[PDB]
C-alpha cells in the first residue's frame, strides 16, 4: 500500500542521515577521498528518496487524501531545499572551499530536521 511506500521512504531517509553522519565525521577529519565517495552516495540516495516521495504524492492525490497531499507539497518543498543546498556543497567540496562546505553541512542539517516534524504528520495522514 501507499504506507509501505511510506515505510520504504522512511528507510532511504534513514540511510542517508547515517551516511551523512559518517561524511560529516570524513570531512572533520580531513578525509577528502572518504568524503568523495560518500558525497556519491548520498547523491544516490537524494535520487532513489525524491522517486519514492514522487510516488507517495501522486498515489495520495489520485486517492483524493486532501490532507496526505497537502502535507507532501510542504515536506517536498522543504526537501527540494535540500537539494539545492547539497548541489551547494557539492560544488564547494569540488572548489576547495572547506568554510563554505562546513556551513552547508550545518544548514542541511537544519532542512533535515524542520521537516521531521512533517514526516511524521504524513504517516498518519496516508
Ligand atoms: O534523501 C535524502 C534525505 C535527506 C538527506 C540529508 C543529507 C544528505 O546529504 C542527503 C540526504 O538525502
Amino acid at each position: 500500500s501507499v504506507k509501505s511506500e511510506y515505510a520504504e521512504a522512511a528507510a532511504v531517509g534513514q540511510e542517508a542521515v547515517a551516511v551523512f553522519n559518517t561524511m560529516k565525521a570524513a570531512f572533520q577529519n580531513g578525509d577528502k577521498e572518504a568524503v568523495a565517495q560518500y558525497l556519491a552516495r548520498l547523491a544516490s540516495l537524494y535520487t532513489r528518496h525524491e522517486e519514492l516521495l514522487n510516488r507517495i504524492l501522486e498515489k495520495a492525490r489520485r486517492e483524493g487524501n486532501k490532507e496526505a497531499v497537502t502535507l507532501m507539497n510542504e515536506f517536498t518543498a522543504t526537501f527540494q531545499t535540500g537539494k539545492s543546498i547539497f548541489n551547494a556543497m557539492v560544488a564547494a567540496f569540488k572548489n576547495g572551499d572547506d568554510d563554505s562546505f562546513e556551513s552547508y553541512l550545518q544548514a542541511l542539517e537544519k532542512v533535515t530536521a524542520k521537516g521531521e516534524t512533517l514526516a511524521d504528520q504524513i504517516a498518519k495522514a496516508l
